[PDB]
């Protein structure tokens, strides 16, 4: 038991270990997504930049949890990072659609972590998740919301014109 | 009853008054620690500065609780600040350990204060504690652990070289 | 199919995909190593920062392979990233030894990868390897071995003074 | 035999003379392409700028080979530069499509030059082609890859709208 541990219960400590792995996973997904749009037969450079940014952003989330773990005197245990669902994502609209469910997923995970931390009477941990993760998710989900909407109204996935112009005007 | 007071239970008001006193005791304990390292038979300038900084920070922590007390309607009531329980803090390692213990006492008190505030459905107070006091406490405790670990790995307290170098390289740079 | 493909052999395409995964894997290891040193009971902040920088650099190596895969017409298939071999890396010296041992592994795999491309007469892929990877690996390995040496001469892993000072004077 | 010649075999010396002429040829093609898009009844200013840039770029490739020839003590012999395949290229998408096969062509030529230079145990020459030509081609081909893709998904050649917007947003 670390000299720093105080009010920090094993269930939280292992749930944090599960969020870390989850953040690392979205990172991988977003990486895959990104280089799908770099493909010569897809060629959408800004969609690519966007998901590459998202990806590096998820990796920051992972590291920040790893930092907390050490701050609270827990101990990190990392798993296999899982291969992502697809290795091809069809289109921008579909890419964004999966991105959105992925983030809704991670959000549910964060909420349960919070619900869990409330039960342990862990206020520091509660505020950490609120401060840094909850509003990021809300916004991240709102953002993806808007992009899908926009692509549909534009006539995607059907017209490849929409996806080109959205790459330029919304993401470029 | 203060015109400003709203949703602020007299138990919270009394608790915050005890927290105030606790932060002030802390500031005192660090002042004491700081001027031990300033003794000619100890002479660790940077230990002395590190602790003085700590004294001033806890003083700020108190000042901010007193601020909060007025903002909420409460009335501040100050008690005696009791001297720390040592005049001689032994070694640099030992001081740090004792400092770690205190921040932990303080953090325990703060957590009690949060449980209360939850129970009394005072969320402004909950979030005030979260926002200005608990992350700060976690950071302070983590850095202290870090320092102890290091002084131990270097062979303190027996090795006085370990203390001199820690003082140069960790608390100087 | 794939309009850009030219002189790009099925086998290279697959060994690339393998390399890619090995780079990611190595990123993970450095990341594990980094937060090991962050621990309240290890507390060597420059080791931690060092391995974190290694972790980000390994990621860059991977993305550059993913880019090349697309450059050549091939297709990227991501696999599970294994977890690192360890949770606890025991010391600065031992962390460094495994890092050396690791980078030699990746080198070997890139040396093998160069043989494949020489067999297949892909001079581009040969130069791409030489130019972005083999010298990077020689320098990394040289550097790691220098650290390892210094930490022994210093009396790691036994002397805790040694690791502290190396953290300050060589890594910080 | 020039006082500078060393390890430089006639077959290479004449193959270099063939690449020079080949580079000069792509230059001409790209010139023709460019002024096709300057035509009043085509009016695509950025497509035009793009192929004019490409053209001046090929001429640099030619000069650099001419320089090598002198550096290795070979002797330059220039041919007719051949008129280009078409004098009209229909469309942007078709223009890009031919550009792409032209570059795949030149690339095959470079690869054979390399294969040839390996056989002569000419390492300087091997590295020159790798360093300066091979990756330029790979990238040049990837670039043209993307542009065609993009124009097709946009509804070209059919819609003249696509070609106008691509002229503005990708090439302008
Ligand atoms: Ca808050
Ligand atoms: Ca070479
Ligand atoms: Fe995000
Ligand atoms: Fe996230
Ligand atoms: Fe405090
Ligand atoms: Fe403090
Ligand atoms: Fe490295
Ligand atoms: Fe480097
Ligand atoms: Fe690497
Ligand atoms: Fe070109
Ligand atoms: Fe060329």
């Amino acid at each position: 038991t670390s000299q720093v541990r105080q009010n920090y219960h094993q269930d939280s400590e292992k749930a944090i270990n599960r969020q870390i792995r989850l953040e690392l996973y979205a990172s991988y997904v977003y990486l895959s997504m990104s280089y799908y749009f770099d493909r010569d037969d897809v060629a959408l450079k800004n969609f690519a930049k966007y998901f590459l940014h998202q990806s590096h952003e998820e990796r920051e989330h992972a590291e920040k949890l790893m930092k907390l773990q050490n701050q609270r005197g827990g101990r990190i245990f990392l798993q296999d990072i899982q291969k992502p669902d697809k290795d091809d994502w069809e289109s921008g609209l579909r890419a964004m659609e999966k991105a959105l469910k992925l983030e809704k997923k991670v959000n549910q995970s964060l909420l349960e972590l919070h619900k869990l931390a409330t039960k342990k009477n862990d206020p520091h941990l509660c505020d950490f998740i609120e401060t840094h993760y909850l509003n990021e998710q809300v916004k991240a989900i709102k953002e993806l919301g808007d992009h899908v909407t926009n692509l549909r109204k534009m006539g995607a996935p059907r017209s490849g014109l929409a996806e080109y112009l959205f790459d330029k005007h919304t993401l470029g």
